[PDB]
C-alpha cells in the first residue's frame, strides 16, 4: 500500500540536481522521457539472473519512491551501456543510475569494500597500489622497479588530497 | 527469468476445462477478455494487506504459469465480487479463481481446515452441526429442540452420500467410510 505520504514529489528533480553541471542536466533530465517500455530490463546482463529490473529503478524516481536510494539493486548495475544503446526514448539510464548512486552515497549507502577501495586512492593515490612483490615482479620483466605514477610522487598525492578535501570526498567516506 | 519450456501453453484452456458446464464455458473463458488494467486489484479487499495482486492471476493464466495452482494468494480471495463488479472487460473474476481453486484442490492444494468442513457435511450434513448445548439453547428460546434438518433425517443422510459417491467429491478430500474420516 503506497500513499502520497510516503512518496517523494521532488525525488526526480533532487537526482537531477545531483546530476548538475556533471554528467549534465539535460542528461539525467532524461530520465522524465521513460516510458516504461522494458527495453533496458530485457538488455540487463544483471536482470538475467536477480531481482533487478532497470525499469522499475525509472519508475521509482518518477514516482517518488525515494526507497530506491536505499536499494542494493542499484549496485548491481555494471554500467555495461547496452540499456543507455538501446534506450528508444533517449533516456542516458546509466548516467542515471550513477547519478542516483551518488544520492545513494551521500545518504550513508556505500559499502565497505567500495568504501576501502576509495580510500586506497586517497591514502596511496591508486585503488591497486604497488606491492613489496610488484617490485620484485616489475624488474624481473625489464621494467621500472617502480612505476611513474603518484604513489610515488609526493607533489601528486597532496594534489589529490587537497582536491579530495575540496570536494568533502572525505567526509562522504 | 521464464523460459518456454517453464511455461504451459493449455493453463488457460484446462482452467475453462474445468470450469465446464459448471459455472459455464462462457464464464470462466471470460479469463481471455482480461486486458490487465488492475481494477481488480485496486478493489481487491486482500491485496490491502498481503502480497495478493487479482490480475496477476489472471496474467499468470494466460501467460501459462501453472505455479498459480500451487498459490496460497489465490485462496485469500473472499469472493466478495468487488472485481467481478468492476471489471471493465466482463471478466467474470471471481468465478475464474473458484474454478482455479477447482483445479488447485484437484492437484491436493486444501486445507485442513477446509477438508475438515468439507467432511462434517457428508458425514453429519452439516458444516456447523448441532452439538449437545444447541438443544438446550433451542428448547430455552421456544424453538423445536433438533431443527428440521439433514443431520436428524437418515434418509436425507443417505441422498447426500450417495451423490458425494458419484461426484467422486470423497475421494476429491480424502474421506474414507470404513474408518469414518479423513485419511492421511
Ligand atoms: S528503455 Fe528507456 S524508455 Fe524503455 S524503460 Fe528503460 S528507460 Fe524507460
Ligand atoms: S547498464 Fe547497468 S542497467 Fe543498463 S544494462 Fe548494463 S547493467 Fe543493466
Ligand atoms: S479488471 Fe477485468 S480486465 Fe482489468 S485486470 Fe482485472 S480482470 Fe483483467
Ligand atoms: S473477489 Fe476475491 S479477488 Fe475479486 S476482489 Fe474480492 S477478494 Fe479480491
Ligand atoms: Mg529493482
Amino acid at each position: 500500500m503506497i500513499y502520497s505520504s510516503d512518496l517523494n514529489k521532488n525525488l526526480a528533480s533532487q537526482i537531477i540536481e545531483a546530476g548538475t553541471p556533471i554528467p549534465g542536466d539535460d542528461v539525467v533530465s532524461s530520465l522524465k522521457a521513460c516510458y516504461q517500455c522494458g527495453t533496458c530490463t530485457g538488455s540487463c546482463p544483471s536482470g538475467r539472473r536477480t531481482s533487478y529490473r532497470t525499469r522499475k529503478v525509472i519508475r521509482k524516481a518518477l514516482l517518488g519512491m525515494d526507497d530506491v536510494l536505499d536499494s542494493d539493486d542499484i549496485w548491481k548495475c555494471t554500467t555495461c551501456y547496452t540499456c543507455y544503446e538501446r534506450c528508444p526514448r533517449d533516456v542516458k539510464v546509466t548516467e542515471i543510475i550513477k547519478t542516483i548512486r551518488n544520492l545513494a552515497a551521500q545518504k550513508g549507502n556505500m559499502a565497505k569494500a567500495h568504501k576501502m577501495t576509495a580510500m586506497y586512492v586517497l591514502k596511496y593515490g591508486h585503488a591497486v597500489p604497488a606491492n613489496k612483490n610488484t617490485a620484485e615482479l616489475r624488474k624481473s620483466i625489464g621494467l621500472s622497479e617502480k612505476a611513474p605514477i603518484a604513489q610515488f610522487s609526493e607533489k601528486d598525492l597532496n594534489e589529490m588530497n587537497t582536491l579530495i578535501k575540496e570536494l568533502g570526498f572525505d567526509e562522504l567516506i
